[PDB]
């Protein structure tokens, strides 16, 4: 709370639902270069999160740059990433860092629950344009003045899709635990929601939930702690692609093959765990749409044309029964700029 929903605040402002799937038509659609020229070349600011498992930040800058090229757009790319077991204050100090800078355009990710004010008084006190990656529930509080853009892959959608699926896998009242990500935004929106659903449909009783520092060592050792006090889970639900893959890691050490896990975000080590056996579930994300989607939201701002505040993308299932057809078929689709 504190939040819209995606389709909630879609549903609030026809005139957001119709630029929003303008958008999406245009993502969709092949590249229809800058209509007005440029004075300069655009400067703009990234601030990313480094050295992950996931590859969703390094493709998402891919398919924006090649997508900025296609649009005939002439920019400069200042690329910041933050170490990881950064804390939010070193994320913060990056995010002043690039503001030094007096860009055109500044993508980032902050958590929106634990630095709300801070980057409501960015908002504030810049001139330069704020996208939100990794986010798709526009804030109540920032209704005077909204970023740019939110824009990213709903996280409770695809959380509803998982849980959808594991009621499809598993009897009512089935004991599961759950491996969330850091405390935040991402753990309220991908765990809490899965946690909600699923007892609520099916009464799955919940034996344990633990906080990670979202990397693949804290998976693996959150998983290790949690099956040592609840050895007796029929699957994990985990919040991120690298807590995950820790808890593989762990799973196999264990030798508990008897236990499920999910994936969430289907970018490549994923796909390759999903293809191995090692991980049963994930849902996928069509990647490179939100690349896109920023580029083809800077080209309207300089053609001067309204941009929306909020882009979702797209999800499908994989499962580790999937073909090699379907797979790379999902590929071609997800990963049509980044390869
Ligand atoms: C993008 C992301 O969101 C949280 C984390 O940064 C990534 O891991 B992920 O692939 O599970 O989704």
């Amino acid at each position: 709370n504190g939040y819209w929903g995606y389709q909630e605040f879609l549903d609030e402002f026809p005139e957001q639902r119709n630029l929003t799937n303008a958008l999406s038509e245009a993502v969709r659609a092949q590249p229809v270069p800058l209509s007005k020229p440029t004075q300069r070349p655009i400067k703009i600011s990234v601030v990313y999160p480094g050295q992950q498992v996931s590859d969703y930040w390094v493709r998402n800058i891919a398919s924006f740059e090649k997508r900025l090229y296609k649009l005939n757009i002439n920019y400069q790319l200042n690329q910041v990433f933050t170490r990881p077991n950064a804390d939010i204050k070193q994320q913060s100090l990056s995010l002043m860092e690039a503001l030094k800078s007096k860009s055109d355009y500044l993508i980032f990710t902050l958590d929106t629950t634990r630095h709300r004010k801070f980057v409501e008084h960015v908002l504030d006190s810049t001139n330069t344009k704020l996208i939100l990656q990794n986010i798709t529930t526009p804030v109540r509080e920032w209704d005077k003045h909204q970023p740019f853009l939110y824009v990213g892959f709903d996280h409770a959608e695809g959380s509803r899709e998982l849980a959808t699926e594991f009621g499809k896998f598993f009897p009512k009242h089935t004991y599961y635990s759950v491996l969330y990500f850091s405390e935040g935004y991402i753990s309220d929106v991908r765990g809490d929601t899965f946690i909600h659903q699923v007892n609520r449909d099916n009464n799955f009783e919940l034996q344990s939930a633990y906080y990670t520092k979202a990397t693949k060592q804290s998976g693996y050792d959150a998983a290790k702690a949690s099956l040592a006090k609840h050895p007796d889970v029929d699957f994990i639900y985990a919040c991120s692609t690298d807590v995950a893959l820790g808890a593989v890691d762990a799973l196999a050490e264990l030798g508990r093959e008897d236990i499920m896990i999910n994936g969430w975000g289907g970018g490549s080590a994923e796909l390759d765990a999903i293809q191995k056996g090692d991980l049963d579930i994930t849902v996928m994300r069509m990647n490179d749409d939100t690349g896109i989607a920023m580029a083809e939201a800077i080209k309207w701002d300089l053609e001067d044309k309204p941009v929306p505040t909020v882009y979702s993308g797209d999800f499908e299932i994989v499962t580790k029964a999937d073909s090699p057809e379907r797979i790379e078929a999902l590929k071609k689709r997800a990963f049509r700029y980044s390869d």
